[PDB]
DNA sequence: TGTGGAT
DNA sequence: GGTTATCCACA
DNA sequence: AACCGTATTAC
DNA sequence: GTAATAC
């Protein structure tokens, strides 16, 4: 079942079959379709293959996806391997060019290396490169059949026979229709390939080990060392027919493309504004659609469509389950969608599809974007070139420490838990004035962590460690009491629980307890949660001891858990384990370029309005003559022409004069347009006073969170205690 | 697996019990959220139940659905059946306020009749009644919550001392919280329910038998004589607590509500246009979206998703199947969108998911889009009152019969075939010059449909009776060629197969036939199948019979099969079964509607333009005194008046002399504005002619016609016989 | 059997 | 991203 | 519309 | 034996 499944070829011969291995059933399709059938073979492939490197090895072999490709190779497996029982000459990797596409070439190229050496070492397995780019100055012209795999190759069809032509950019084998993946891919002729060989048994193993063991650090380390995250990878120039490379270079090329990717733009959030990209898109999309708090809620599928064909080239599930994640109040700590309808619960229950439900940005969320247009922030072009998209928002309140973020990517991990909003500005207010604020200091206006779900937080000291190395491990505990009954009988009543728990698992875990009768007393195990209010209730028999019972069930249940700071993020393009002061520095840093960014626009429009409105006074001086001017003048460029050479308007000025609409010579009140004149000029020097006084830009920082905090502060959810 | 699984209620009271049957899972858990877990249960039903009439038994009583119905009320199978067994006191029914929610409500009513009686003599089964509409707004401490059920409590809610504050209009149960679920319909305190009665053991017999038996025409009949297709059914007041309706007008409204929608607004395509709703939908949305074939393609999901937003209330997957499919050039004889990707193939292999594909508009979709900004055919409010949408498309081609439509519906289906395009267009252009024009005689320019996929249809007088009454039975059959080969041996080369047959399964039953030889002669057959070339080989054995085997095969596969003309369409809101004529007239008077609306479109429009150009002629003669009232003038509006009264001109003139940009003040050259005087008085005479003269507009819809034949024509591709 | 818009 | 059900009319 | 797999870090 | 963005 949760295999691909096989397309054969029609004809039985070993010496020139080829199985194509490809991503997805729906580039399957397309591959089935443009096909040739008498030798080339299909299997696709569902997803993400599995590890036989990290994965044990029952395991490996009730791997569906592995039976299959043994059983279609037909040549047997690792220590019972024939080259020449093979139905197959050539196995050939085809993925999306997408960087998981990458990551599907580096899991598969494993496996083989490790469980058919012999097959890659006589060199039969071999990758298909999909174009980049299509050129077309046709359609009814006759069409220019056109392609490209590097920047370079696509400069040169600048040339070619047409121009003002077309520029689709591939994201995937799913957008390409059989003709175009025979030519391009597929046909040997045409089709251009690699060859994956082994040069050096020691430097190609050695490769394998780090980056695809469960060995993390070495894997950090070779990451450390051998990714560039602030710089390009100028890519090779695409040798015609096949060409060879080593299994070292490729697994090194395939898995630096990958790794490099989702710590930078997927699992990892931006220092700055505490988002991942997925989430940043979310916000920033359902921004510019006016899908904003004070209007009318919106089809969610409607939201992550735009979302998809705008923004983010990924799945839909993807995204609608980060947009909903972000309307969960158990989860954000201040929620950034709202969401009607059925957005799951705390027993983990599906939320409803993104056909039934709809959503719109909360009010705070709002305050992330705030003055997104005032070219605060730095923008670039999205994955198409149709359309830009922010790097980073300009974040009013401090999102990282607020909402936090739990997220694992390649070589790094991240668990920032959720804070208070009045805390967080605290502190961070407390810093703007005290650049060099310690710990113990500011930990007076943050104390620790408030998750959204409450309970007891326990470990001042391990917060401490945390606040300072990013690491720690902290106690969180639920929020308990006890209650009498009739026949005297207590029970226990849980109100709040912890964070990232699932009611329902834990509710059933206890139970599982009273089943098994690991500690004696238990009677029943009820979750009595109505919608208003959490209420789990375990009830004890007659005379049952109990705080020894509420002892076994923290210890050996989930009703108490151990929380891991592990605080990870993305500081100019690098990951990075961070404390509180460099994440709340970060944060005014960043502030401050916004504010500084913000006044420089402004600024810079109320100059021009100025200008304009100095030149309209004084057209009123003179009206009779400046319109007798544009009477005798005989086009609209004469006319400015005129007006400056005779009456010194600047260019500004004459091209704004000349382009009144005939009823703005009823408004003429000049004592109205000095009264204009006095709030500009006001208005720049207040903006020039930010600009020129980090002082006057700080204070004013401090005035902004103030607000922010009044505006949407709420009390403390979790309590804190010192034993643990 | 399969059926709706049950969340269980804590204690057992079946004196006070209550299993709520929910549409759907999505809705199911918002249900669950909402309820009180104390004394109601959730069976959530996934979708359509099975028809208990229709459905014969065994497949009953394996009906997953069915059997986790009857095991959870734990009573029995009516006959063995016992109330007093059953653990729950109420069977609440619990659908959207949806039409799909009637037909539900219908099915399981049928279920509860026909298996289960006692539950429903008693009153133990009951209704739903989600609200329709929620209104109001006011902060947070809100002031400003109400629902609706009626349009009658709308005029209500309406008067509340503040201002006009926000409406609701609910879609279904997937966009209501749980909280607002409880409240209005699953609290028995403030929930309204419709307890279902048995006043007539006969009168609910033949209720439900017509409606839910296998006879249609008792069903047909009953639809033609109580459903009213031309008018509204806007009836029933909302009253206290529970009310009593009988299983009579419970089936009969319910049934009839659905049969209607359906009929109208789904599954019957509107016969001028020749589109289902859905169809035109896609098209209307893609196209204000810019999506058009000269622009570049666009990502499926977006399209979709603004589809379902703004203009379709139902599944992505229904609206993209339908997007497929006019994308499908062997199922539609002139595709309507253009999709990039794996868009399915003839052996019927799935399309790519609406993230992967592309698409845009086909060049001749936008024909029947062709002067739709110029009021030329009546738009509906949307279904949530926030935009417009077309009832109906220009139709510049006709497309009913060009694409043909094949759908299902309620007491009447739809089989129209395609036809080719040049084809329909001479016996339309010959129909207008002709109105009484008979079958024989359009039937020189119009013989018979023109599929796709081409084949050989045979039957030149079953072909007559279609087009005569709208039915008649043709034969579709493979084309087909002997070839010889190796030393005295033969195969059949298949190269051309029939409308709606999958490639794939009919090799598949060919070789089933030659494995179990229920005829003799097959040594194989060969797929030859690739992406320029349609090509099955059947491989006969040495000295076997051609014929009998081919003949064989036409019998008792698919090489051959029936067409079943079944033309039925929508001619004024109700359904109608059609020959060529009511079909060809409908399209040339709706032709007229729209060049005489277009034609009036484009006249005002030019008139306005003449008679603005007329006031700025003049002005120039009084140019000194316009200037010095409006500098007079105390404002736009006041400037305005004053040239009317003073000058004579009108609001037209007077507004676009108002708002002439100071810089037009150099022009005073009168002669290109009487040129352009002259061609727009030429043009309201060419728009008005058409408007006053019947035949000067035919000519035109003539020429009209002509201009898209000769831009669009492509040769036949079925081959026509007369006989066998 | 299977068509094609729906749940 | 495959997979699994139902309804509806008509061979 | 639920249900199934995988990579990835880290208890 | 789970979290949360991806195939
Ligand atoms: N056939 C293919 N499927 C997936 N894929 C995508 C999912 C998504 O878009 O959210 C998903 O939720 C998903 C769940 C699965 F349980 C799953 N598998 C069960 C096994 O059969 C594999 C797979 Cl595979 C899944 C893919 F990303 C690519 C595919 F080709
Ligand atoms: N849970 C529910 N699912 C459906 N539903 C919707 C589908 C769609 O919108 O494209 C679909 O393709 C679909 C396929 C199925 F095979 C199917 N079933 C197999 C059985 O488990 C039912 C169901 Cl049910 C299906 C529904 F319309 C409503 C639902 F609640
Ligand atoms: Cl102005
Ligand atoms: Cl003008
Ligand atoms: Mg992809
Ligand atoms: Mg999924
Ligand atoms: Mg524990
Ligand atoms: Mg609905
Ligand atoms: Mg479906
Ligand atoms: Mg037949």
């Amino acid at each position: 079942l949760l295999s691909g499944k096989l397309t054969p070829a029609q004809s039985k011969n070993p010496a020139k079959n080829e199985l194509y291995l490809v991503e997805g059933d729906s580039a399957g399709g397309s591959a089935k379709q443009g096909r040739d059938r008498k030798f080339q073979a299909i299997l696709p492939l569902r997803g993400k293959v599995i590890n036989t490197a990290k994965a044990k090895m029952a395991d490996i072999l009730k791997n569906e996806e592995i039976n299959t490709m043994i059983y279609t190779i037909g040549a047997g497996v690792g220590a019972d391997f024939s080259i020449e029982d093979a139905n197959y000459d050539k196995i050939i990797i085809m993925t999306d060019a997408d960087t998981d596409g990458a990551h599907i070439q580096t899991l598969l190229l494993t496996f083989f290396y490790r469980y058919m050496r012999p097959l890659v070492e006589a060199g039969h397995v071999y990758i298909a490169l999909p174009p980049l780019y299509k050129m077309s100055k046709g359609k009814g012209k006759k069409e220019e059949v056109a392609y490209a795999w590097t920047d370079g190759e696509l400069e040169e069809l600048r040339k070619q026979f047409g121009k003002g032509a077309t520029l689709q950019r591939y994201k995937g084998l799913g957008e390409m229709n059989a003709d175009q993946l025979w030519e391009t891919t597929m046909n040997p002729e045409t089709r251009t390939l690699i060859r994956v060989t082994i040069e050096d048994l020691a430097r190609a193993e050695r490769r394998v080990n780090v980056l695809m063991g469960d060995k993390v650090e070495p894997r950090r380390k070779w990451i450390e060392d051998n990714v560039k995250f602030t710089l390009e990878e100028a890519t090779v120039f695409h040798m015609s027919n096949i060409q060879n490379m080593s299994l070292e270079d490729i697994m090194g090329e395939r898995f630096g493309r990958y790794s490099k990717y989702i710590i930078q733009d997927r699992a990892l959030p931006d220092i700055r504004d505490g988002l991942k990209p997925v989430q940043r898109r979310i916000l920033y999309s359902m921004n510019k659609d006016s899908n904003t708090f004070d209007k009318s809620y919106r089809k969610s599928a409607k939201s992550v469509g735009n979302i998809m064909g705008n923004f983010h080239p990924h799945g839909d599930s993807s995204i609608y389950d980060a947009m909903v994640r972000m309307s969960q109040n158990w989860k954000n700590r201040e929620i950034l969608v709202e969401m009607h309808g059925n957005n799951g619960s705390m027993d983990g229950d599906p939320p409803a599809a993104m056909r039934y439900t709809e959503a719109r940005l909360s009010e705070i969320a709002g305050y992330l974007l705030q003055d997104i247009e005032k070219k605060t922030v730095p923008f670039a072009w999205n994955f198409d070139d149709t359309e830009k998209e922010p790097t980073v928002l300009p974040a009013a309140f401090p999102n990282l420490l607020v909402n936090g973020s739990t997220g694992i990517s390649a070589g790094y991990a991240t668990d920032i838990p959720p804070h208070n909003l009045a805390e967080v500005i605290d502190a961070a207010v407390y810093m703007i004035d005290h650049p060099t604020a310690k710990i113990d200091k500011l930990m007076e206006f943050l104390p620790g962590p408030d998750f959204p779900t409450g309970a007891i937080i326990q470990g001042r000291d391990e917060i401490k460690k945390a606040y300072e190395t990013g690491k720690g491990r902290v106690v969180v505990r639920s929020k308990t009491e006890i209650e009498k009954l009739k026949g005297g009988k207590e029970q226990i009543v849980i109100t709040e629980i912890p964070y990232e728990i699932n009611k329902a698992n834990l509710v059933k875990k206890i139970d599982d307890v009273r089943v098994n009768n690991k500690v004696a007393g238990i009677a029943e195990v009820r979750d009595e949660s109505d919608r208003d209010g959490l209420r789990i209730a375990i009830e004890l028999k007659k005379d049952a001891n109990t705080e020894l019972v509420l002892n076994y069930l923290f210890k050996y249940t989930d009703l108490q858990i151990n929380y891991n700071f592990n605080m990870v993020a993305i500081d100019n393009f690098t990951p990075r384990q961070v404390g509180i002061v460099p994440i709340l520095s970060s944060y005014i840093a960043h502030r401050r370029e916004v504010i500084l960014a913000r006044s420089r626009f402004d600024k810079e429009k109320a100059e021009k309005r100025l200008h304009i409105v100095e030149g309209l006074i004084r057209v009123i001086s003179i009206l009779d003559e400046v319109i007798a001017l544009i009477r005798a003048s005989e086009n609209k460029a004469d006319a400015k022409e005129n007006l400056k050479v005779s009456y010194d308007f600047t260019e500004e000025q004459a091209e704004a004069i000349v382009t009144l609409q005939l009823y703005r010579l009823t408004n003429t009140d000049v004592v109205v347009l000095q009264e204009e004149e006095a709030e500009l000029r006001e208005k720049i020097a207040m903006l020039a006073a930010i600009i020129g006084d980090e002082r006057t830009m700080y204070n004013l920082m401090k005035k902004e969170l103030r607000e922010v905090k009044k505006k949407f502060a709420t009390p403390r959810l979790s309590s804190l205690e010192d034993t643990a």
